[PDB]
């Protein structure tokens, strides 16, 4: 099965998922001098005050914090989007070293990790329908750099011991994702894809310009997770990022100049 190892990593994925070589794959390198300022772009509207987190899960390639998406509780609108997108989960990608880990890069610069808040377009009724549409998903991407600790992240860090191996889950209620946002909501946006299989080209990417800082101790605890299931040989969950893909016939737009 697919993963991030030498024998099943991103350069192998196209054999099972031919769309890996598609025309609107993610992630990409954001060239800040080629991105076009678009004054017609609206500010992002993040409404997370009623968010209901349920569970945190190690799924074998990352850990997901899952939300109740049966109503318009935590939604994303505005920006480049038409209509209302519901938050369903967030997860991270990170590296084995502080100098790598993000999926998107900015002028070829890598960050230590990247947070993805995944939302789906409510006009399609459920998430599985949404991923089959060109405007089905909106993923908010936030860069993590190593520096001062992020207080709002610590509740996530402290529960990781309980979901060390693949398939483990833990109740995770009353988590407020607003504690993970940067001060500014300026962004780049482009049409792209899921960055893990099935790599569907259904995503409007919204990548925030301002990174958040987390401490070395916080990111260190990410790196203690396991790709494997309990009772299997230990493989540390690190470097679960896909490298940048060709931009091809797309333009990256910026909400700011
Ligand atoms: C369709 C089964 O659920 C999936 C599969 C892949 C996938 N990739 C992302 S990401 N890394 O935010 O682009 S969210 C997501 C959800
Ligand atoms: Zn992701």
């Amino acid at each position: 099965h697919w993963g991030y190892g030498k024998h099943n990593g991103p350069e192998h994925w196209h054999k099972d998922f031919p769309i890996a070589k598609g025309e609107r794959q993610s992630p990409v390198d954001i060239d800040t001098h080629t991105a076009k300022y678009d004054p017609s772009l609206k500010p992002l509207s993040v409404s997370y005050d009623q968010a209901t987190s349920l569970r945190i899960l190690n799924n074998g390639h990352a850990f997901n914090v899952e939300f109740d998406d049966s109503q318009d509780k935590a939604v994303l609108k505005g920006g480049p989007l038409d209509g209302t997108y519901r938050l369903i989960q967030f997860h991270f990608h990170w590296g084995s070293l502080d100098g790598q880990g993000s999926e998107h890069t900015v002028d070829k610069k890598k960050y230590a990790a990247e947070l993805h808040l995944v939302h789906w377009n409510t006009k399609y009724g459920d998430f599985g329908k949404a991923v089959q549409q060109p405007d089905g998903l909106a993923v908010l991407g936030i860069f993590l750099k190593v520096g001062s600790a992020k207080p709002g992240l610590q509740k996530v860090v402290d529960v990781l011991d309980s979901i060390k191996t693949k398939g483990k889950s833990a109740d995770f209620t009353n988590f407020d994702p607003r504690g993970l946002l940067p001060e500014s909501l300026d962004y780049w946006t482009y049409p792209g894809s899921l960055t893990t299989p099935p790599l569907l080209e259904c995503v409007t990417w919204i990548v925030l310009k301002e990174p958040i800082s987390v401490s070395s101790e916080q990111v260190l605890k990410f790196r203690k997770l396991n790709f494997n299931g309990e009772g299997e040989p230990e493989e540390l969950m690190v470097d679960n990022w896909r490298p940048a893909q060709p931009l091809k016939n797309r333009q990256i737009k910026a909400s700011f100049k």
